[PDB]
């Protein structure tokens, strides 16, 4: 399969397999190609994705089931946040930047929840940027494929740090909520240059929330109490102001962010309600300075 296209190089390791930069001998363009390591359902859910297109998703161009191995061709982009914000440690990243970063993400996670398509594993990973301004959102609806596994193929651990609370408590109904709020822990981290929930095991994720957002309560999240994995013997923490969350962040951002990060994912900012927000209303397009 590797012969019917050149391996520029291997360009890492992903949740499910090695990635690979490539040239498409047919099209000439550069793609990443991705070996998915381990089932017609999964084949289905993925082949359905070729159709999701949208300028903030990363553009699937190919599924292709050979020799029993599953290999993802998608649009290639050079960087990811991740890296992005690593590089960008000693000085920050611009608020005008911050912004629209993520004013296009919340367009891409309405354009899919819009098609009742959720990611599931948000994190600056799989948040890729290019020359031009553009954020996308990669690898959305393989967790729906695939699951969030504990560890990766390298046996790597599978980040915690974005899931949301329900996901944590032992909820197996996911709602477009569980994108809202990694969306809000990653707008937190472009901001503050550091994760919000940094956590090293289930427990420890869900406590740092708590630390910070309060344990939550029937008051906050009615049902909370009823969850599978809800212990009544959790600390009961109190509610921190996000003043001191994500300084210095202005009232609008840290209103968008609270609501984004709100308990109940019923009550959770939808997508389409946080365009609306005054947050957006100066919002730009700058360029980040990239060096590839
Ligand atoms: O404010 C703070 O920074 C901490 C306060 C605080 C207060 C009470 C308990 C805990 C806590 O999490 N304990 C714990 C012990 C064993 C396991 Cl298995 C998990 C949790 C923490
Ligand atoms: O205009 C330029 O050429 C670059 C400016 C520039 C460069 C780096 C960082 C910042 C900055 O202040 N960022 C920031 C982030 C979060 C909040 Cl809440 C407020 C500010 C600004």
């Amino acid at each position: 399969f590797m012969e019917n296209f050149q391996k520029v190089e291997k360009i890492g390791e992903g949740t499910y397999g090695v990635v690979y930069k490539a040239r498409n001998k047919l099209t000439g363009e550069v793609v990443a190609l991705k070996k998915i390591r381990l089932p017609s359902t999964a084949i289905r859910e993925i082949s359905l994705l070729k159709e999701l297109n949208h300028p903030n998703i990363v553009k699937l161009l190919d599924v292709i089931h050979t020799e029993n191995k599953l290999y993802l061709v998608f649009e290639f982009l050079h960087q990811d946040l991740k890296k992005f914000m690593d590089a960008s440690a000693l000085t920050g990243i611009p608020l005008p930047l911050i912004k629209s970063y993520l004013f296009q993400l919340l367009q891409g996670l309405a354009f899919c929840h819009s098609h009742r398509v959720l990611h599931r594993d948000l994190k600056p990973q799989n948040l890729l940027i290019n020359t031009e301004g553009a954020i996308k959102l990669a690898d959305f609806g393989l967790a729906r494929a695939f699951g969030v596994p504990v560890r990766t193929y390298t046996h790597e651990v599978v980040t915690l740090w974005y899931r949301a609370p329900e996901i944590l408590l032992g909820c197996k109904y996911y709602s477009t909520a569980v994108d809202i709020w990694s969306l809000g822990c990653i707008f937190a981290e472009m901001v503050t240059r550091r994760a919000l929930f940094p956590g090293d095991s289930e427990i420890d994720q869900l406590f740092r929330i708590f630390r910070t957002l309060g344990t939550p309560d029937e008051v906050v999240w009615p049902g909370v109490t009823s969850m599978p994995d809800y212990k009544p013997s959790f600390p009961k923490w109190a509610r921190q102001d996000f003043s001191k969350v994500v300084p210095p962040l202005d009232e609008d951002g840290r209103s968008l962010l609270s609501q984004m990060l709100h308990y109940d994912p019923n009550k959770r900012i939808s997508a389409k309600a946080a365009l609306a927000h005054p947050f957006f209303q100066d919002v730009t397009k700058p360029v980040p300075h990239l060096r590839l």
